[PDB]
């Protein structure tokens, strides 16, 4: 599923990311645009062999079980797979645990390269939420 920008809003606002960890879900609508574009099918493989899932592009390194990436950690104990699902749920749940972990969105490259000190705010400007 591709979201519109408003309609990824409103299903994040739902699953409680806004202000989740002080993070605005302006912050959460961009990272999920540079990361895939919203879309809920992207994969791409990383240099390392292991490969980013999802509309957040979660990390099988770490954070899924893909099968394929010999001697990585499932710290969301879910198979990568669910993470394409157009319910958004299982993504939303395990960025939860991930922007938890110490580093904040500075996890995701993109939010740290794109989004990072810019006007997220933007990104909700309009929606109904
Ligand atoms: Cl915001
Ligand atoms: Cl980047
Ligand atoms: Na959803």
């Amino acid at each position: 599923k591709v979201f519109g920008r408003c309609e990824l809003a409103a299903a994040m606002k739902r699953h409680g990311l806004d202000n989740y960890r002080g993070y605005s879900l302006g912050n959460w609508v961009c990272a999920a645009k540079f990361e895939s574009n919203f879309n809920t099918q992207a994969t791409n493989r990383n240099t390392d062999g292991s490969t980013d899932y999802g509309i957040l592009q979660i990390n099988s390194r770490w954070w899924c079980n893909d099968g394929r990436t010999p001697g990585s950690r499932n710290l969301c104990n879910i198979p990568c797979s669910a993470l394409l699902s157009s319910d958004i749920t299982a993504s939303v749940n395990c960025a939860k645990k991930i922007v938890s972990d110490g580093n904040g969105m500075n996890a995701w490259v993109a939010w740290r390269n794109r989004c990072k000190g810019t006007d997220v705010q933007a990104w909700i400007r309009g929606c109904r939420l």
